[PDB]
């Protein structure tokens, strides 16, 4: 007795390797100056995940609005400040980090979401408050998100227009202009390159998360000796993929206002009929199908293994 597939599928337990929301993070609370704010906590990196603004073309990478100008618009991202600290190139990251010893042999993915919790919001130099961040595959860019919202005690971070680094010697950073609109996360083909990252984001999720989607494989559950289907799913038709991959984020675990991870976050793509079958319980083994791909909601949209 016993599953032989239980080290294999540790990537896939998401409850497990993730711990919080997928589409909408929200599963922790800092406090900061005797407030609670909510902020995300995944340990896995989302890939693909960006953020659309409704009625606008502005990108949510673009720096929050600042000062009172007629038209003011923006994003979600930290405006500038001196010295600047978003976005920062992985190269900026590891030569202004070059006297941490504890940076050395950390990864891109993960250096950007060490660099975005670098800033303490001033008021409360104890608050464990962390800012989350997009880390630009393309570009190798690092992009820290002042608005850690990501639907609309939704996410809205304190006002803070002044930070402190948790690294010493301490610095103090302000920004420039004073900070001053329906919104939604989603896979956007145009969002592939990003990794949406909370301040949990591990060290080796390269190793415990999943990234790539599983060619030629079916989810399924583990059942006295055999791999049985999961017993019961919802099937949506997807022309390919990226349309499954998008299908199961818009499902998937969401704190918005915990779930600890839990929602339909695992779909079985049939690349032969064009359906895609969502379900929201932890799959514990591996059929071997050849008309199938089996992805998750934090998976890259297109990527195979």
């Amino acid at each position: 007795m016993g599953n032989p597939w239980t080290e294999y599928m540790a990537k896939y337990d998401i409850e497990e390797v993730h711990g919080s929301g997928i589409r909408v993070d929200l599963g922790e609370d800092a406090e900061v100056a005797g407030t609670q704010y909510r902020l995300p906590s995944g340990k896995c990196p989302v890939f693909g995940k960006g953020i659309i603004i409704e009625n606008s073309n502005t990108a949510f990478l673009t720096p929050v609005a600042t000062g009172n100008q007629y038209l003011k618009d923006g994003g979600f991202a930290f405006p500038p400040t001196e010295p600047l600290m978003s976005p920062m190139t992985l190269d900026e990251m590891r030569h202004f980090y070059k006297d941490n010893k504890y940076v050395k042999n950390l990864d891109e993915l993960t250096l950007c979401s060490r660099h975005a919790g670098n800033m303490i919001p001033d008021n409360d130099k104890n608050s464990n408050y962390k800012y989350p961040a997009v880390y630009d595959d393309k570009d190798k860019k690092c992009h820290i998100l002042y608005i850690a919202a990501q639907e609309n005690d939704i996410g809205a971070g304190p006002v803070a227009s002044c930070f402190t680094t948790r690294m010493s010697p301490p610095q103090q950073i302000c920004l420039n202009s004073v900070v001053n609109f329906c919104f939604r996360p989603a896979k956007d083909i145009s969002f592939q390159n990003y990794a949406y990252l909370s301040k949990n984001v591990v060290d080796n999720w390269e190793k415990v998360c999943p990234r790539k989607n599983l060619q030629n494989a079916k989810f399924g559950l583990w059942v006295d000796g055999n791999c049985e289907d999961i017993p019961h799913v919802n099937e949506f038709p997807a022309i390919d993929l990226f349309e499954c991959n998008k299908l199961v984020f818009e499902l998937s675990a969401s704190d918005q206002p915990k779930s600890h991870g839990k929602g339909y976050n695992w779909g079985n793509y049939n690349t032969e009929t064009q359906k895609c079958e969502i379900f929201n319980v932890k799959p514990t083994c591996l059929i071997n199908n050849a008309a199938y791909i089996a992805t998750t909601a934090l998976s890259h949209p297109i990527e195979v293994e």
